[PDB]
């Protein structure tokens, strides 16, 4: 898969499970299309998105629902949500990491872009 | 004012300045209106945003633009923007700085809240 | 003065206030000299740690002590510290801000570096 | 291995390959000692850099030579190095990933403790 989700909690310090993590593509009209999704895994990873011929280029924007996450832990967060937009450029480098490390008042993204 | 966007350059280790930044809230219709907009000084500071009166309680979208900014630096970053999505005020009024460090794959954002 | 520390909490999107740091500088022998300390206002803010004629080029370490921090809130954080460890004044006096942004396992720090 | 060292690059948005990493343990007298040390892998990674028995609590301090690493790349760098120092305990949960993301003027760290 081309594209990756790695969500870690600053807090606990673990990876983030069952974080909701939606993909958009932005379509023709600038609006978000609905692409991919999935929940962060016990190792915090939300693999399989996608496929290579699918993440043609294009904007996309990963979308980490930090809110539910962190509601979910009982802890007040202040984002809606992480929401991670870059446009992807063919094809090198190939794979897209997109981690988030998430506190509740804070949230670093960082992609880790290889071949 | 109670709303204050502050954006770093974690590879100058310097403010980001003249870095765009639109916030935007959440209308009753469920779409992104237009609230207000501005540029980063110096500083890497925005100020004068809003205003109490106007920053009532809402789902505000703090974007800035962060693509334009490495690009302007000759970098061609990874985002296209910093996009800071939050629930403002919701257990009253509050003064919220929004900072983000910026590098050209990853940023950090933060919020400091505190009481007017 | 030329070194500011900013402490800020990423779990309450505060200020980290009455946050210990000390600041050591490298001696000549290789060993790090207690420099200055102080900690961290309400404003998550350490001024006045030196002045500019004491700050001289050197390679200083700020060790912020966020173990204290985490636990008087109840948290057993991870760090021991966030410690940060730079030459200043390479290039001339320059203005430091070391700005450390606390989770319990996480930290961040980034300096804002700026000219006299 | 209960510790990896994990080490991307936020300039680059790829792993931090190459960057020398040394850990050290607190002795007695509150020096630093030398403990283990490595170079991360093309994937940023450090792994096998101690083992279960060695790896008693103390406190350990994990240098990750961020200097070197951004004079490789021809970039400014602020920091000396990033130093981890952190208190392993027994030893729930076992497996510390230290992940530090750089970039020149800024470094985060964060560890994802895990069973
Ligand atoms: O250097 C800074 C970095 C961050 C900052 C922002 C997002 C993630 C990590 C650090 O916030 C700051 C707030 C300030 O008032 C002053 C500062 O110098 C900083
Ligand atoms: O602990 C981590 C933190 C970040 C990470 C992400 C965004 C901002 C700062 C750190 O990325 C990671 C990627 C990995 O493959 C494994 C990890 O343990 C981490």
């Amino acid at each position: 898969c081309p594209l990756m989700v790695k969500v870690l909690d600053a807090v606990r310090g673990s990876p983030a499970i069952n974080v909701a993590v939606h993909v958009f593509r932005k379509a023709a009209d600038d609006t978000w299309e609905p692409f991919a999704s999935g929940k962060t895994s016990e190792s915090g990873e939300l693999h399989g998105l996608t496929t290579e011929e699918e993440f043609v280029e294009g904007i996309y924007k990963v979308e980490i629902d930090t809110k539910s996450y962190w509601k979910a832990l009982g802890i007040s967060p202040f984002h809606e949500h992480a929401e991670v937009v870059f446009t992807a450029n063919d094809s090198g480098p190939r794979r897209y990491t997109i981690a988030a490390l998430l506190s509740p008042y804070s949230y670093s993204t960082t992609a880790v872009v290889t071949n």
